[PDB]
């Protein structure tokens, strides 16, 4: 259900894979388990806090994260086919970063907490409630699963604050691949 090469590599905006639409995971096997671990690896390697499969080249509904960002020094949470059952009616701001946008940080407003439904790697379902940082990392990654990027939820003003930044990635993309980016 998922073919990947190890060391995983981070996919950077404006690569199309980040918008490509993700298929649900319906095969809970060894491969799926090896993937999750490989995801935590590249996440920690790149000193990240969360990572979704689209970010490693796979268009499936898989996500991982650890508030700490350090191996064996936090809380590792992986989610398969996550569904947001409920989210807070109170909004809070936070400067978000993303591995697909090297060194770029801007303010994003999101509900402070959520209630999720998901499956684990064995395919067993589970439900949990997130708030604080875990809730914030979760929503950012859930969006990735919807082909939604964090600048999509920024205000017009905060967006202007990083327009040149995103523009530089579009050019870098063109220069590296030799292909025109689905920019703007
Ligand atoms: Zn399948
Ligand atoms: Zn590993
Ligand atoms: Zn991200
Ligand atoms: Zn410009």
């Amino acid at each position: 259900d998922v073919q990947f090469e190890t060391p995983l590599k981070i996919v950077e905006y404006p690569d199309p894979i980040l918008r490509a639409k993700n298929k649900r995971i319906d095969i809970f096997d060894e491969n799926l388990k090896n993937l999750v671990d490989a995801m935590f690896d590249v996440m920690y390697k790149t000193d990240g806090i969360g990572l979704s499969a689209p970010q490693v080249g796979l268009n499936v509904q898989l996500m991982v994260f650890n508030p700490a960002g350090e191996p064996g020094e936090g809380k590792e949470i992986v989610l398969v086919n996550p569904k947001i059952k409920k989210y807070s009616d109170k909004l809070v701001p936070f400067d978000e970063g993303c591995l697909s946008f090297p060194g770029i940080y801007a303010e994003v407003v999101r509900p402070q907490s959520v209630k999720i439904d998901a499956r684990d790697i064995t395919g067993e379902r589970f439900s949990i409630s997130l708030s604080r940082l875990p809730a914030r990392i979760f929503q950012h990654e859930y969006d990735h699963l919807e082909g939604v990027l964090f600048f999509d939820r920024m205000t017009d003003q905060v967006l202007d604050s990083i327009r040149e930044e995103l523009e530089a990635l579009e050019k870098k993309y063109e220069e590296k691949t030799g292909l025109p980016s689905p920019e703007r």
